[PDB]
């Protein structure tokens, strides 16, 4: 575990992370994809061997000794708000199980279902609150990665609010 488990947020490419493992915002088929998934495929292509997994689950594949946790959030274009909310919560619970099993002291994590799976809605708060519900009982240092300057400020505010 980390000495004093924390949450942080950085605005940069998660492929440049300084953590002991990474969470990919994966598709269910283990395809290279777009956004985070494309950056992760470029950086860790070996981790896409047999990475296909259903919605609401996470599957870890090693790139050398570096763990890539493929977490499949729902595409809100296809799911109802209710069913999508349940699957998005479940994906993060499976990430917390993997992070714990791996025994890492730190993890880099994107906000699942906030980009091309958002069904064109702002899901910062919904996705971040499911991340906290899952990760709060873990003792890894969590570093959240985002692209957008306004999102960085809002995520930083949400973290600071609860400290
Ligand atoms: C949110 C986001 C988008 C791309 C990337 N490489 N990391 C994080």
């Amino acid at each position: 575990g980390a000495m004093a488990p924390s949450y942080r947020v950085k605005r940069m490419d998660i492929a440049k992370n300084d953590e002991e493992c990474v969470v990919n915002a994966a598709n269910p088929r283990g395809l290279p994809g777009d956004g985070v998934c494309k950056a992760v495929y470029k950086k860790w292509p070996e981790s896409f061997k047999n990475s296909a997994t259903p919605v609401g689950t996470a599957k870890t594949v090693m790139c050398g000794t570096y763990p890539v946790i493929h977490a499949v959030g729902p595409n809100f274009s296809n799911y109802t708000e209710s069913e999508g909310d349940r699957e998005l919560a479940a994906a993060y619970r499976e990430v917390a199980k993997e992070v714990t099993r791996l025994g890492v002291n730190s993890v880099a994590i994107p906000l699942l279902s906030t980009g091309v799976y958002s069904g064109g809605k702002d899901r910062l708060t919904q996705s971040l609150n499911h991340l906290f519900t899952a990760m709060d009982s873990t003792d890894a240092d969590v570093v959240i990665y985002c692209r957008d300057k306004e999102w960085e400020k809002k995520i930083s505010e949400a973290i600071q609010m609860r400290t």
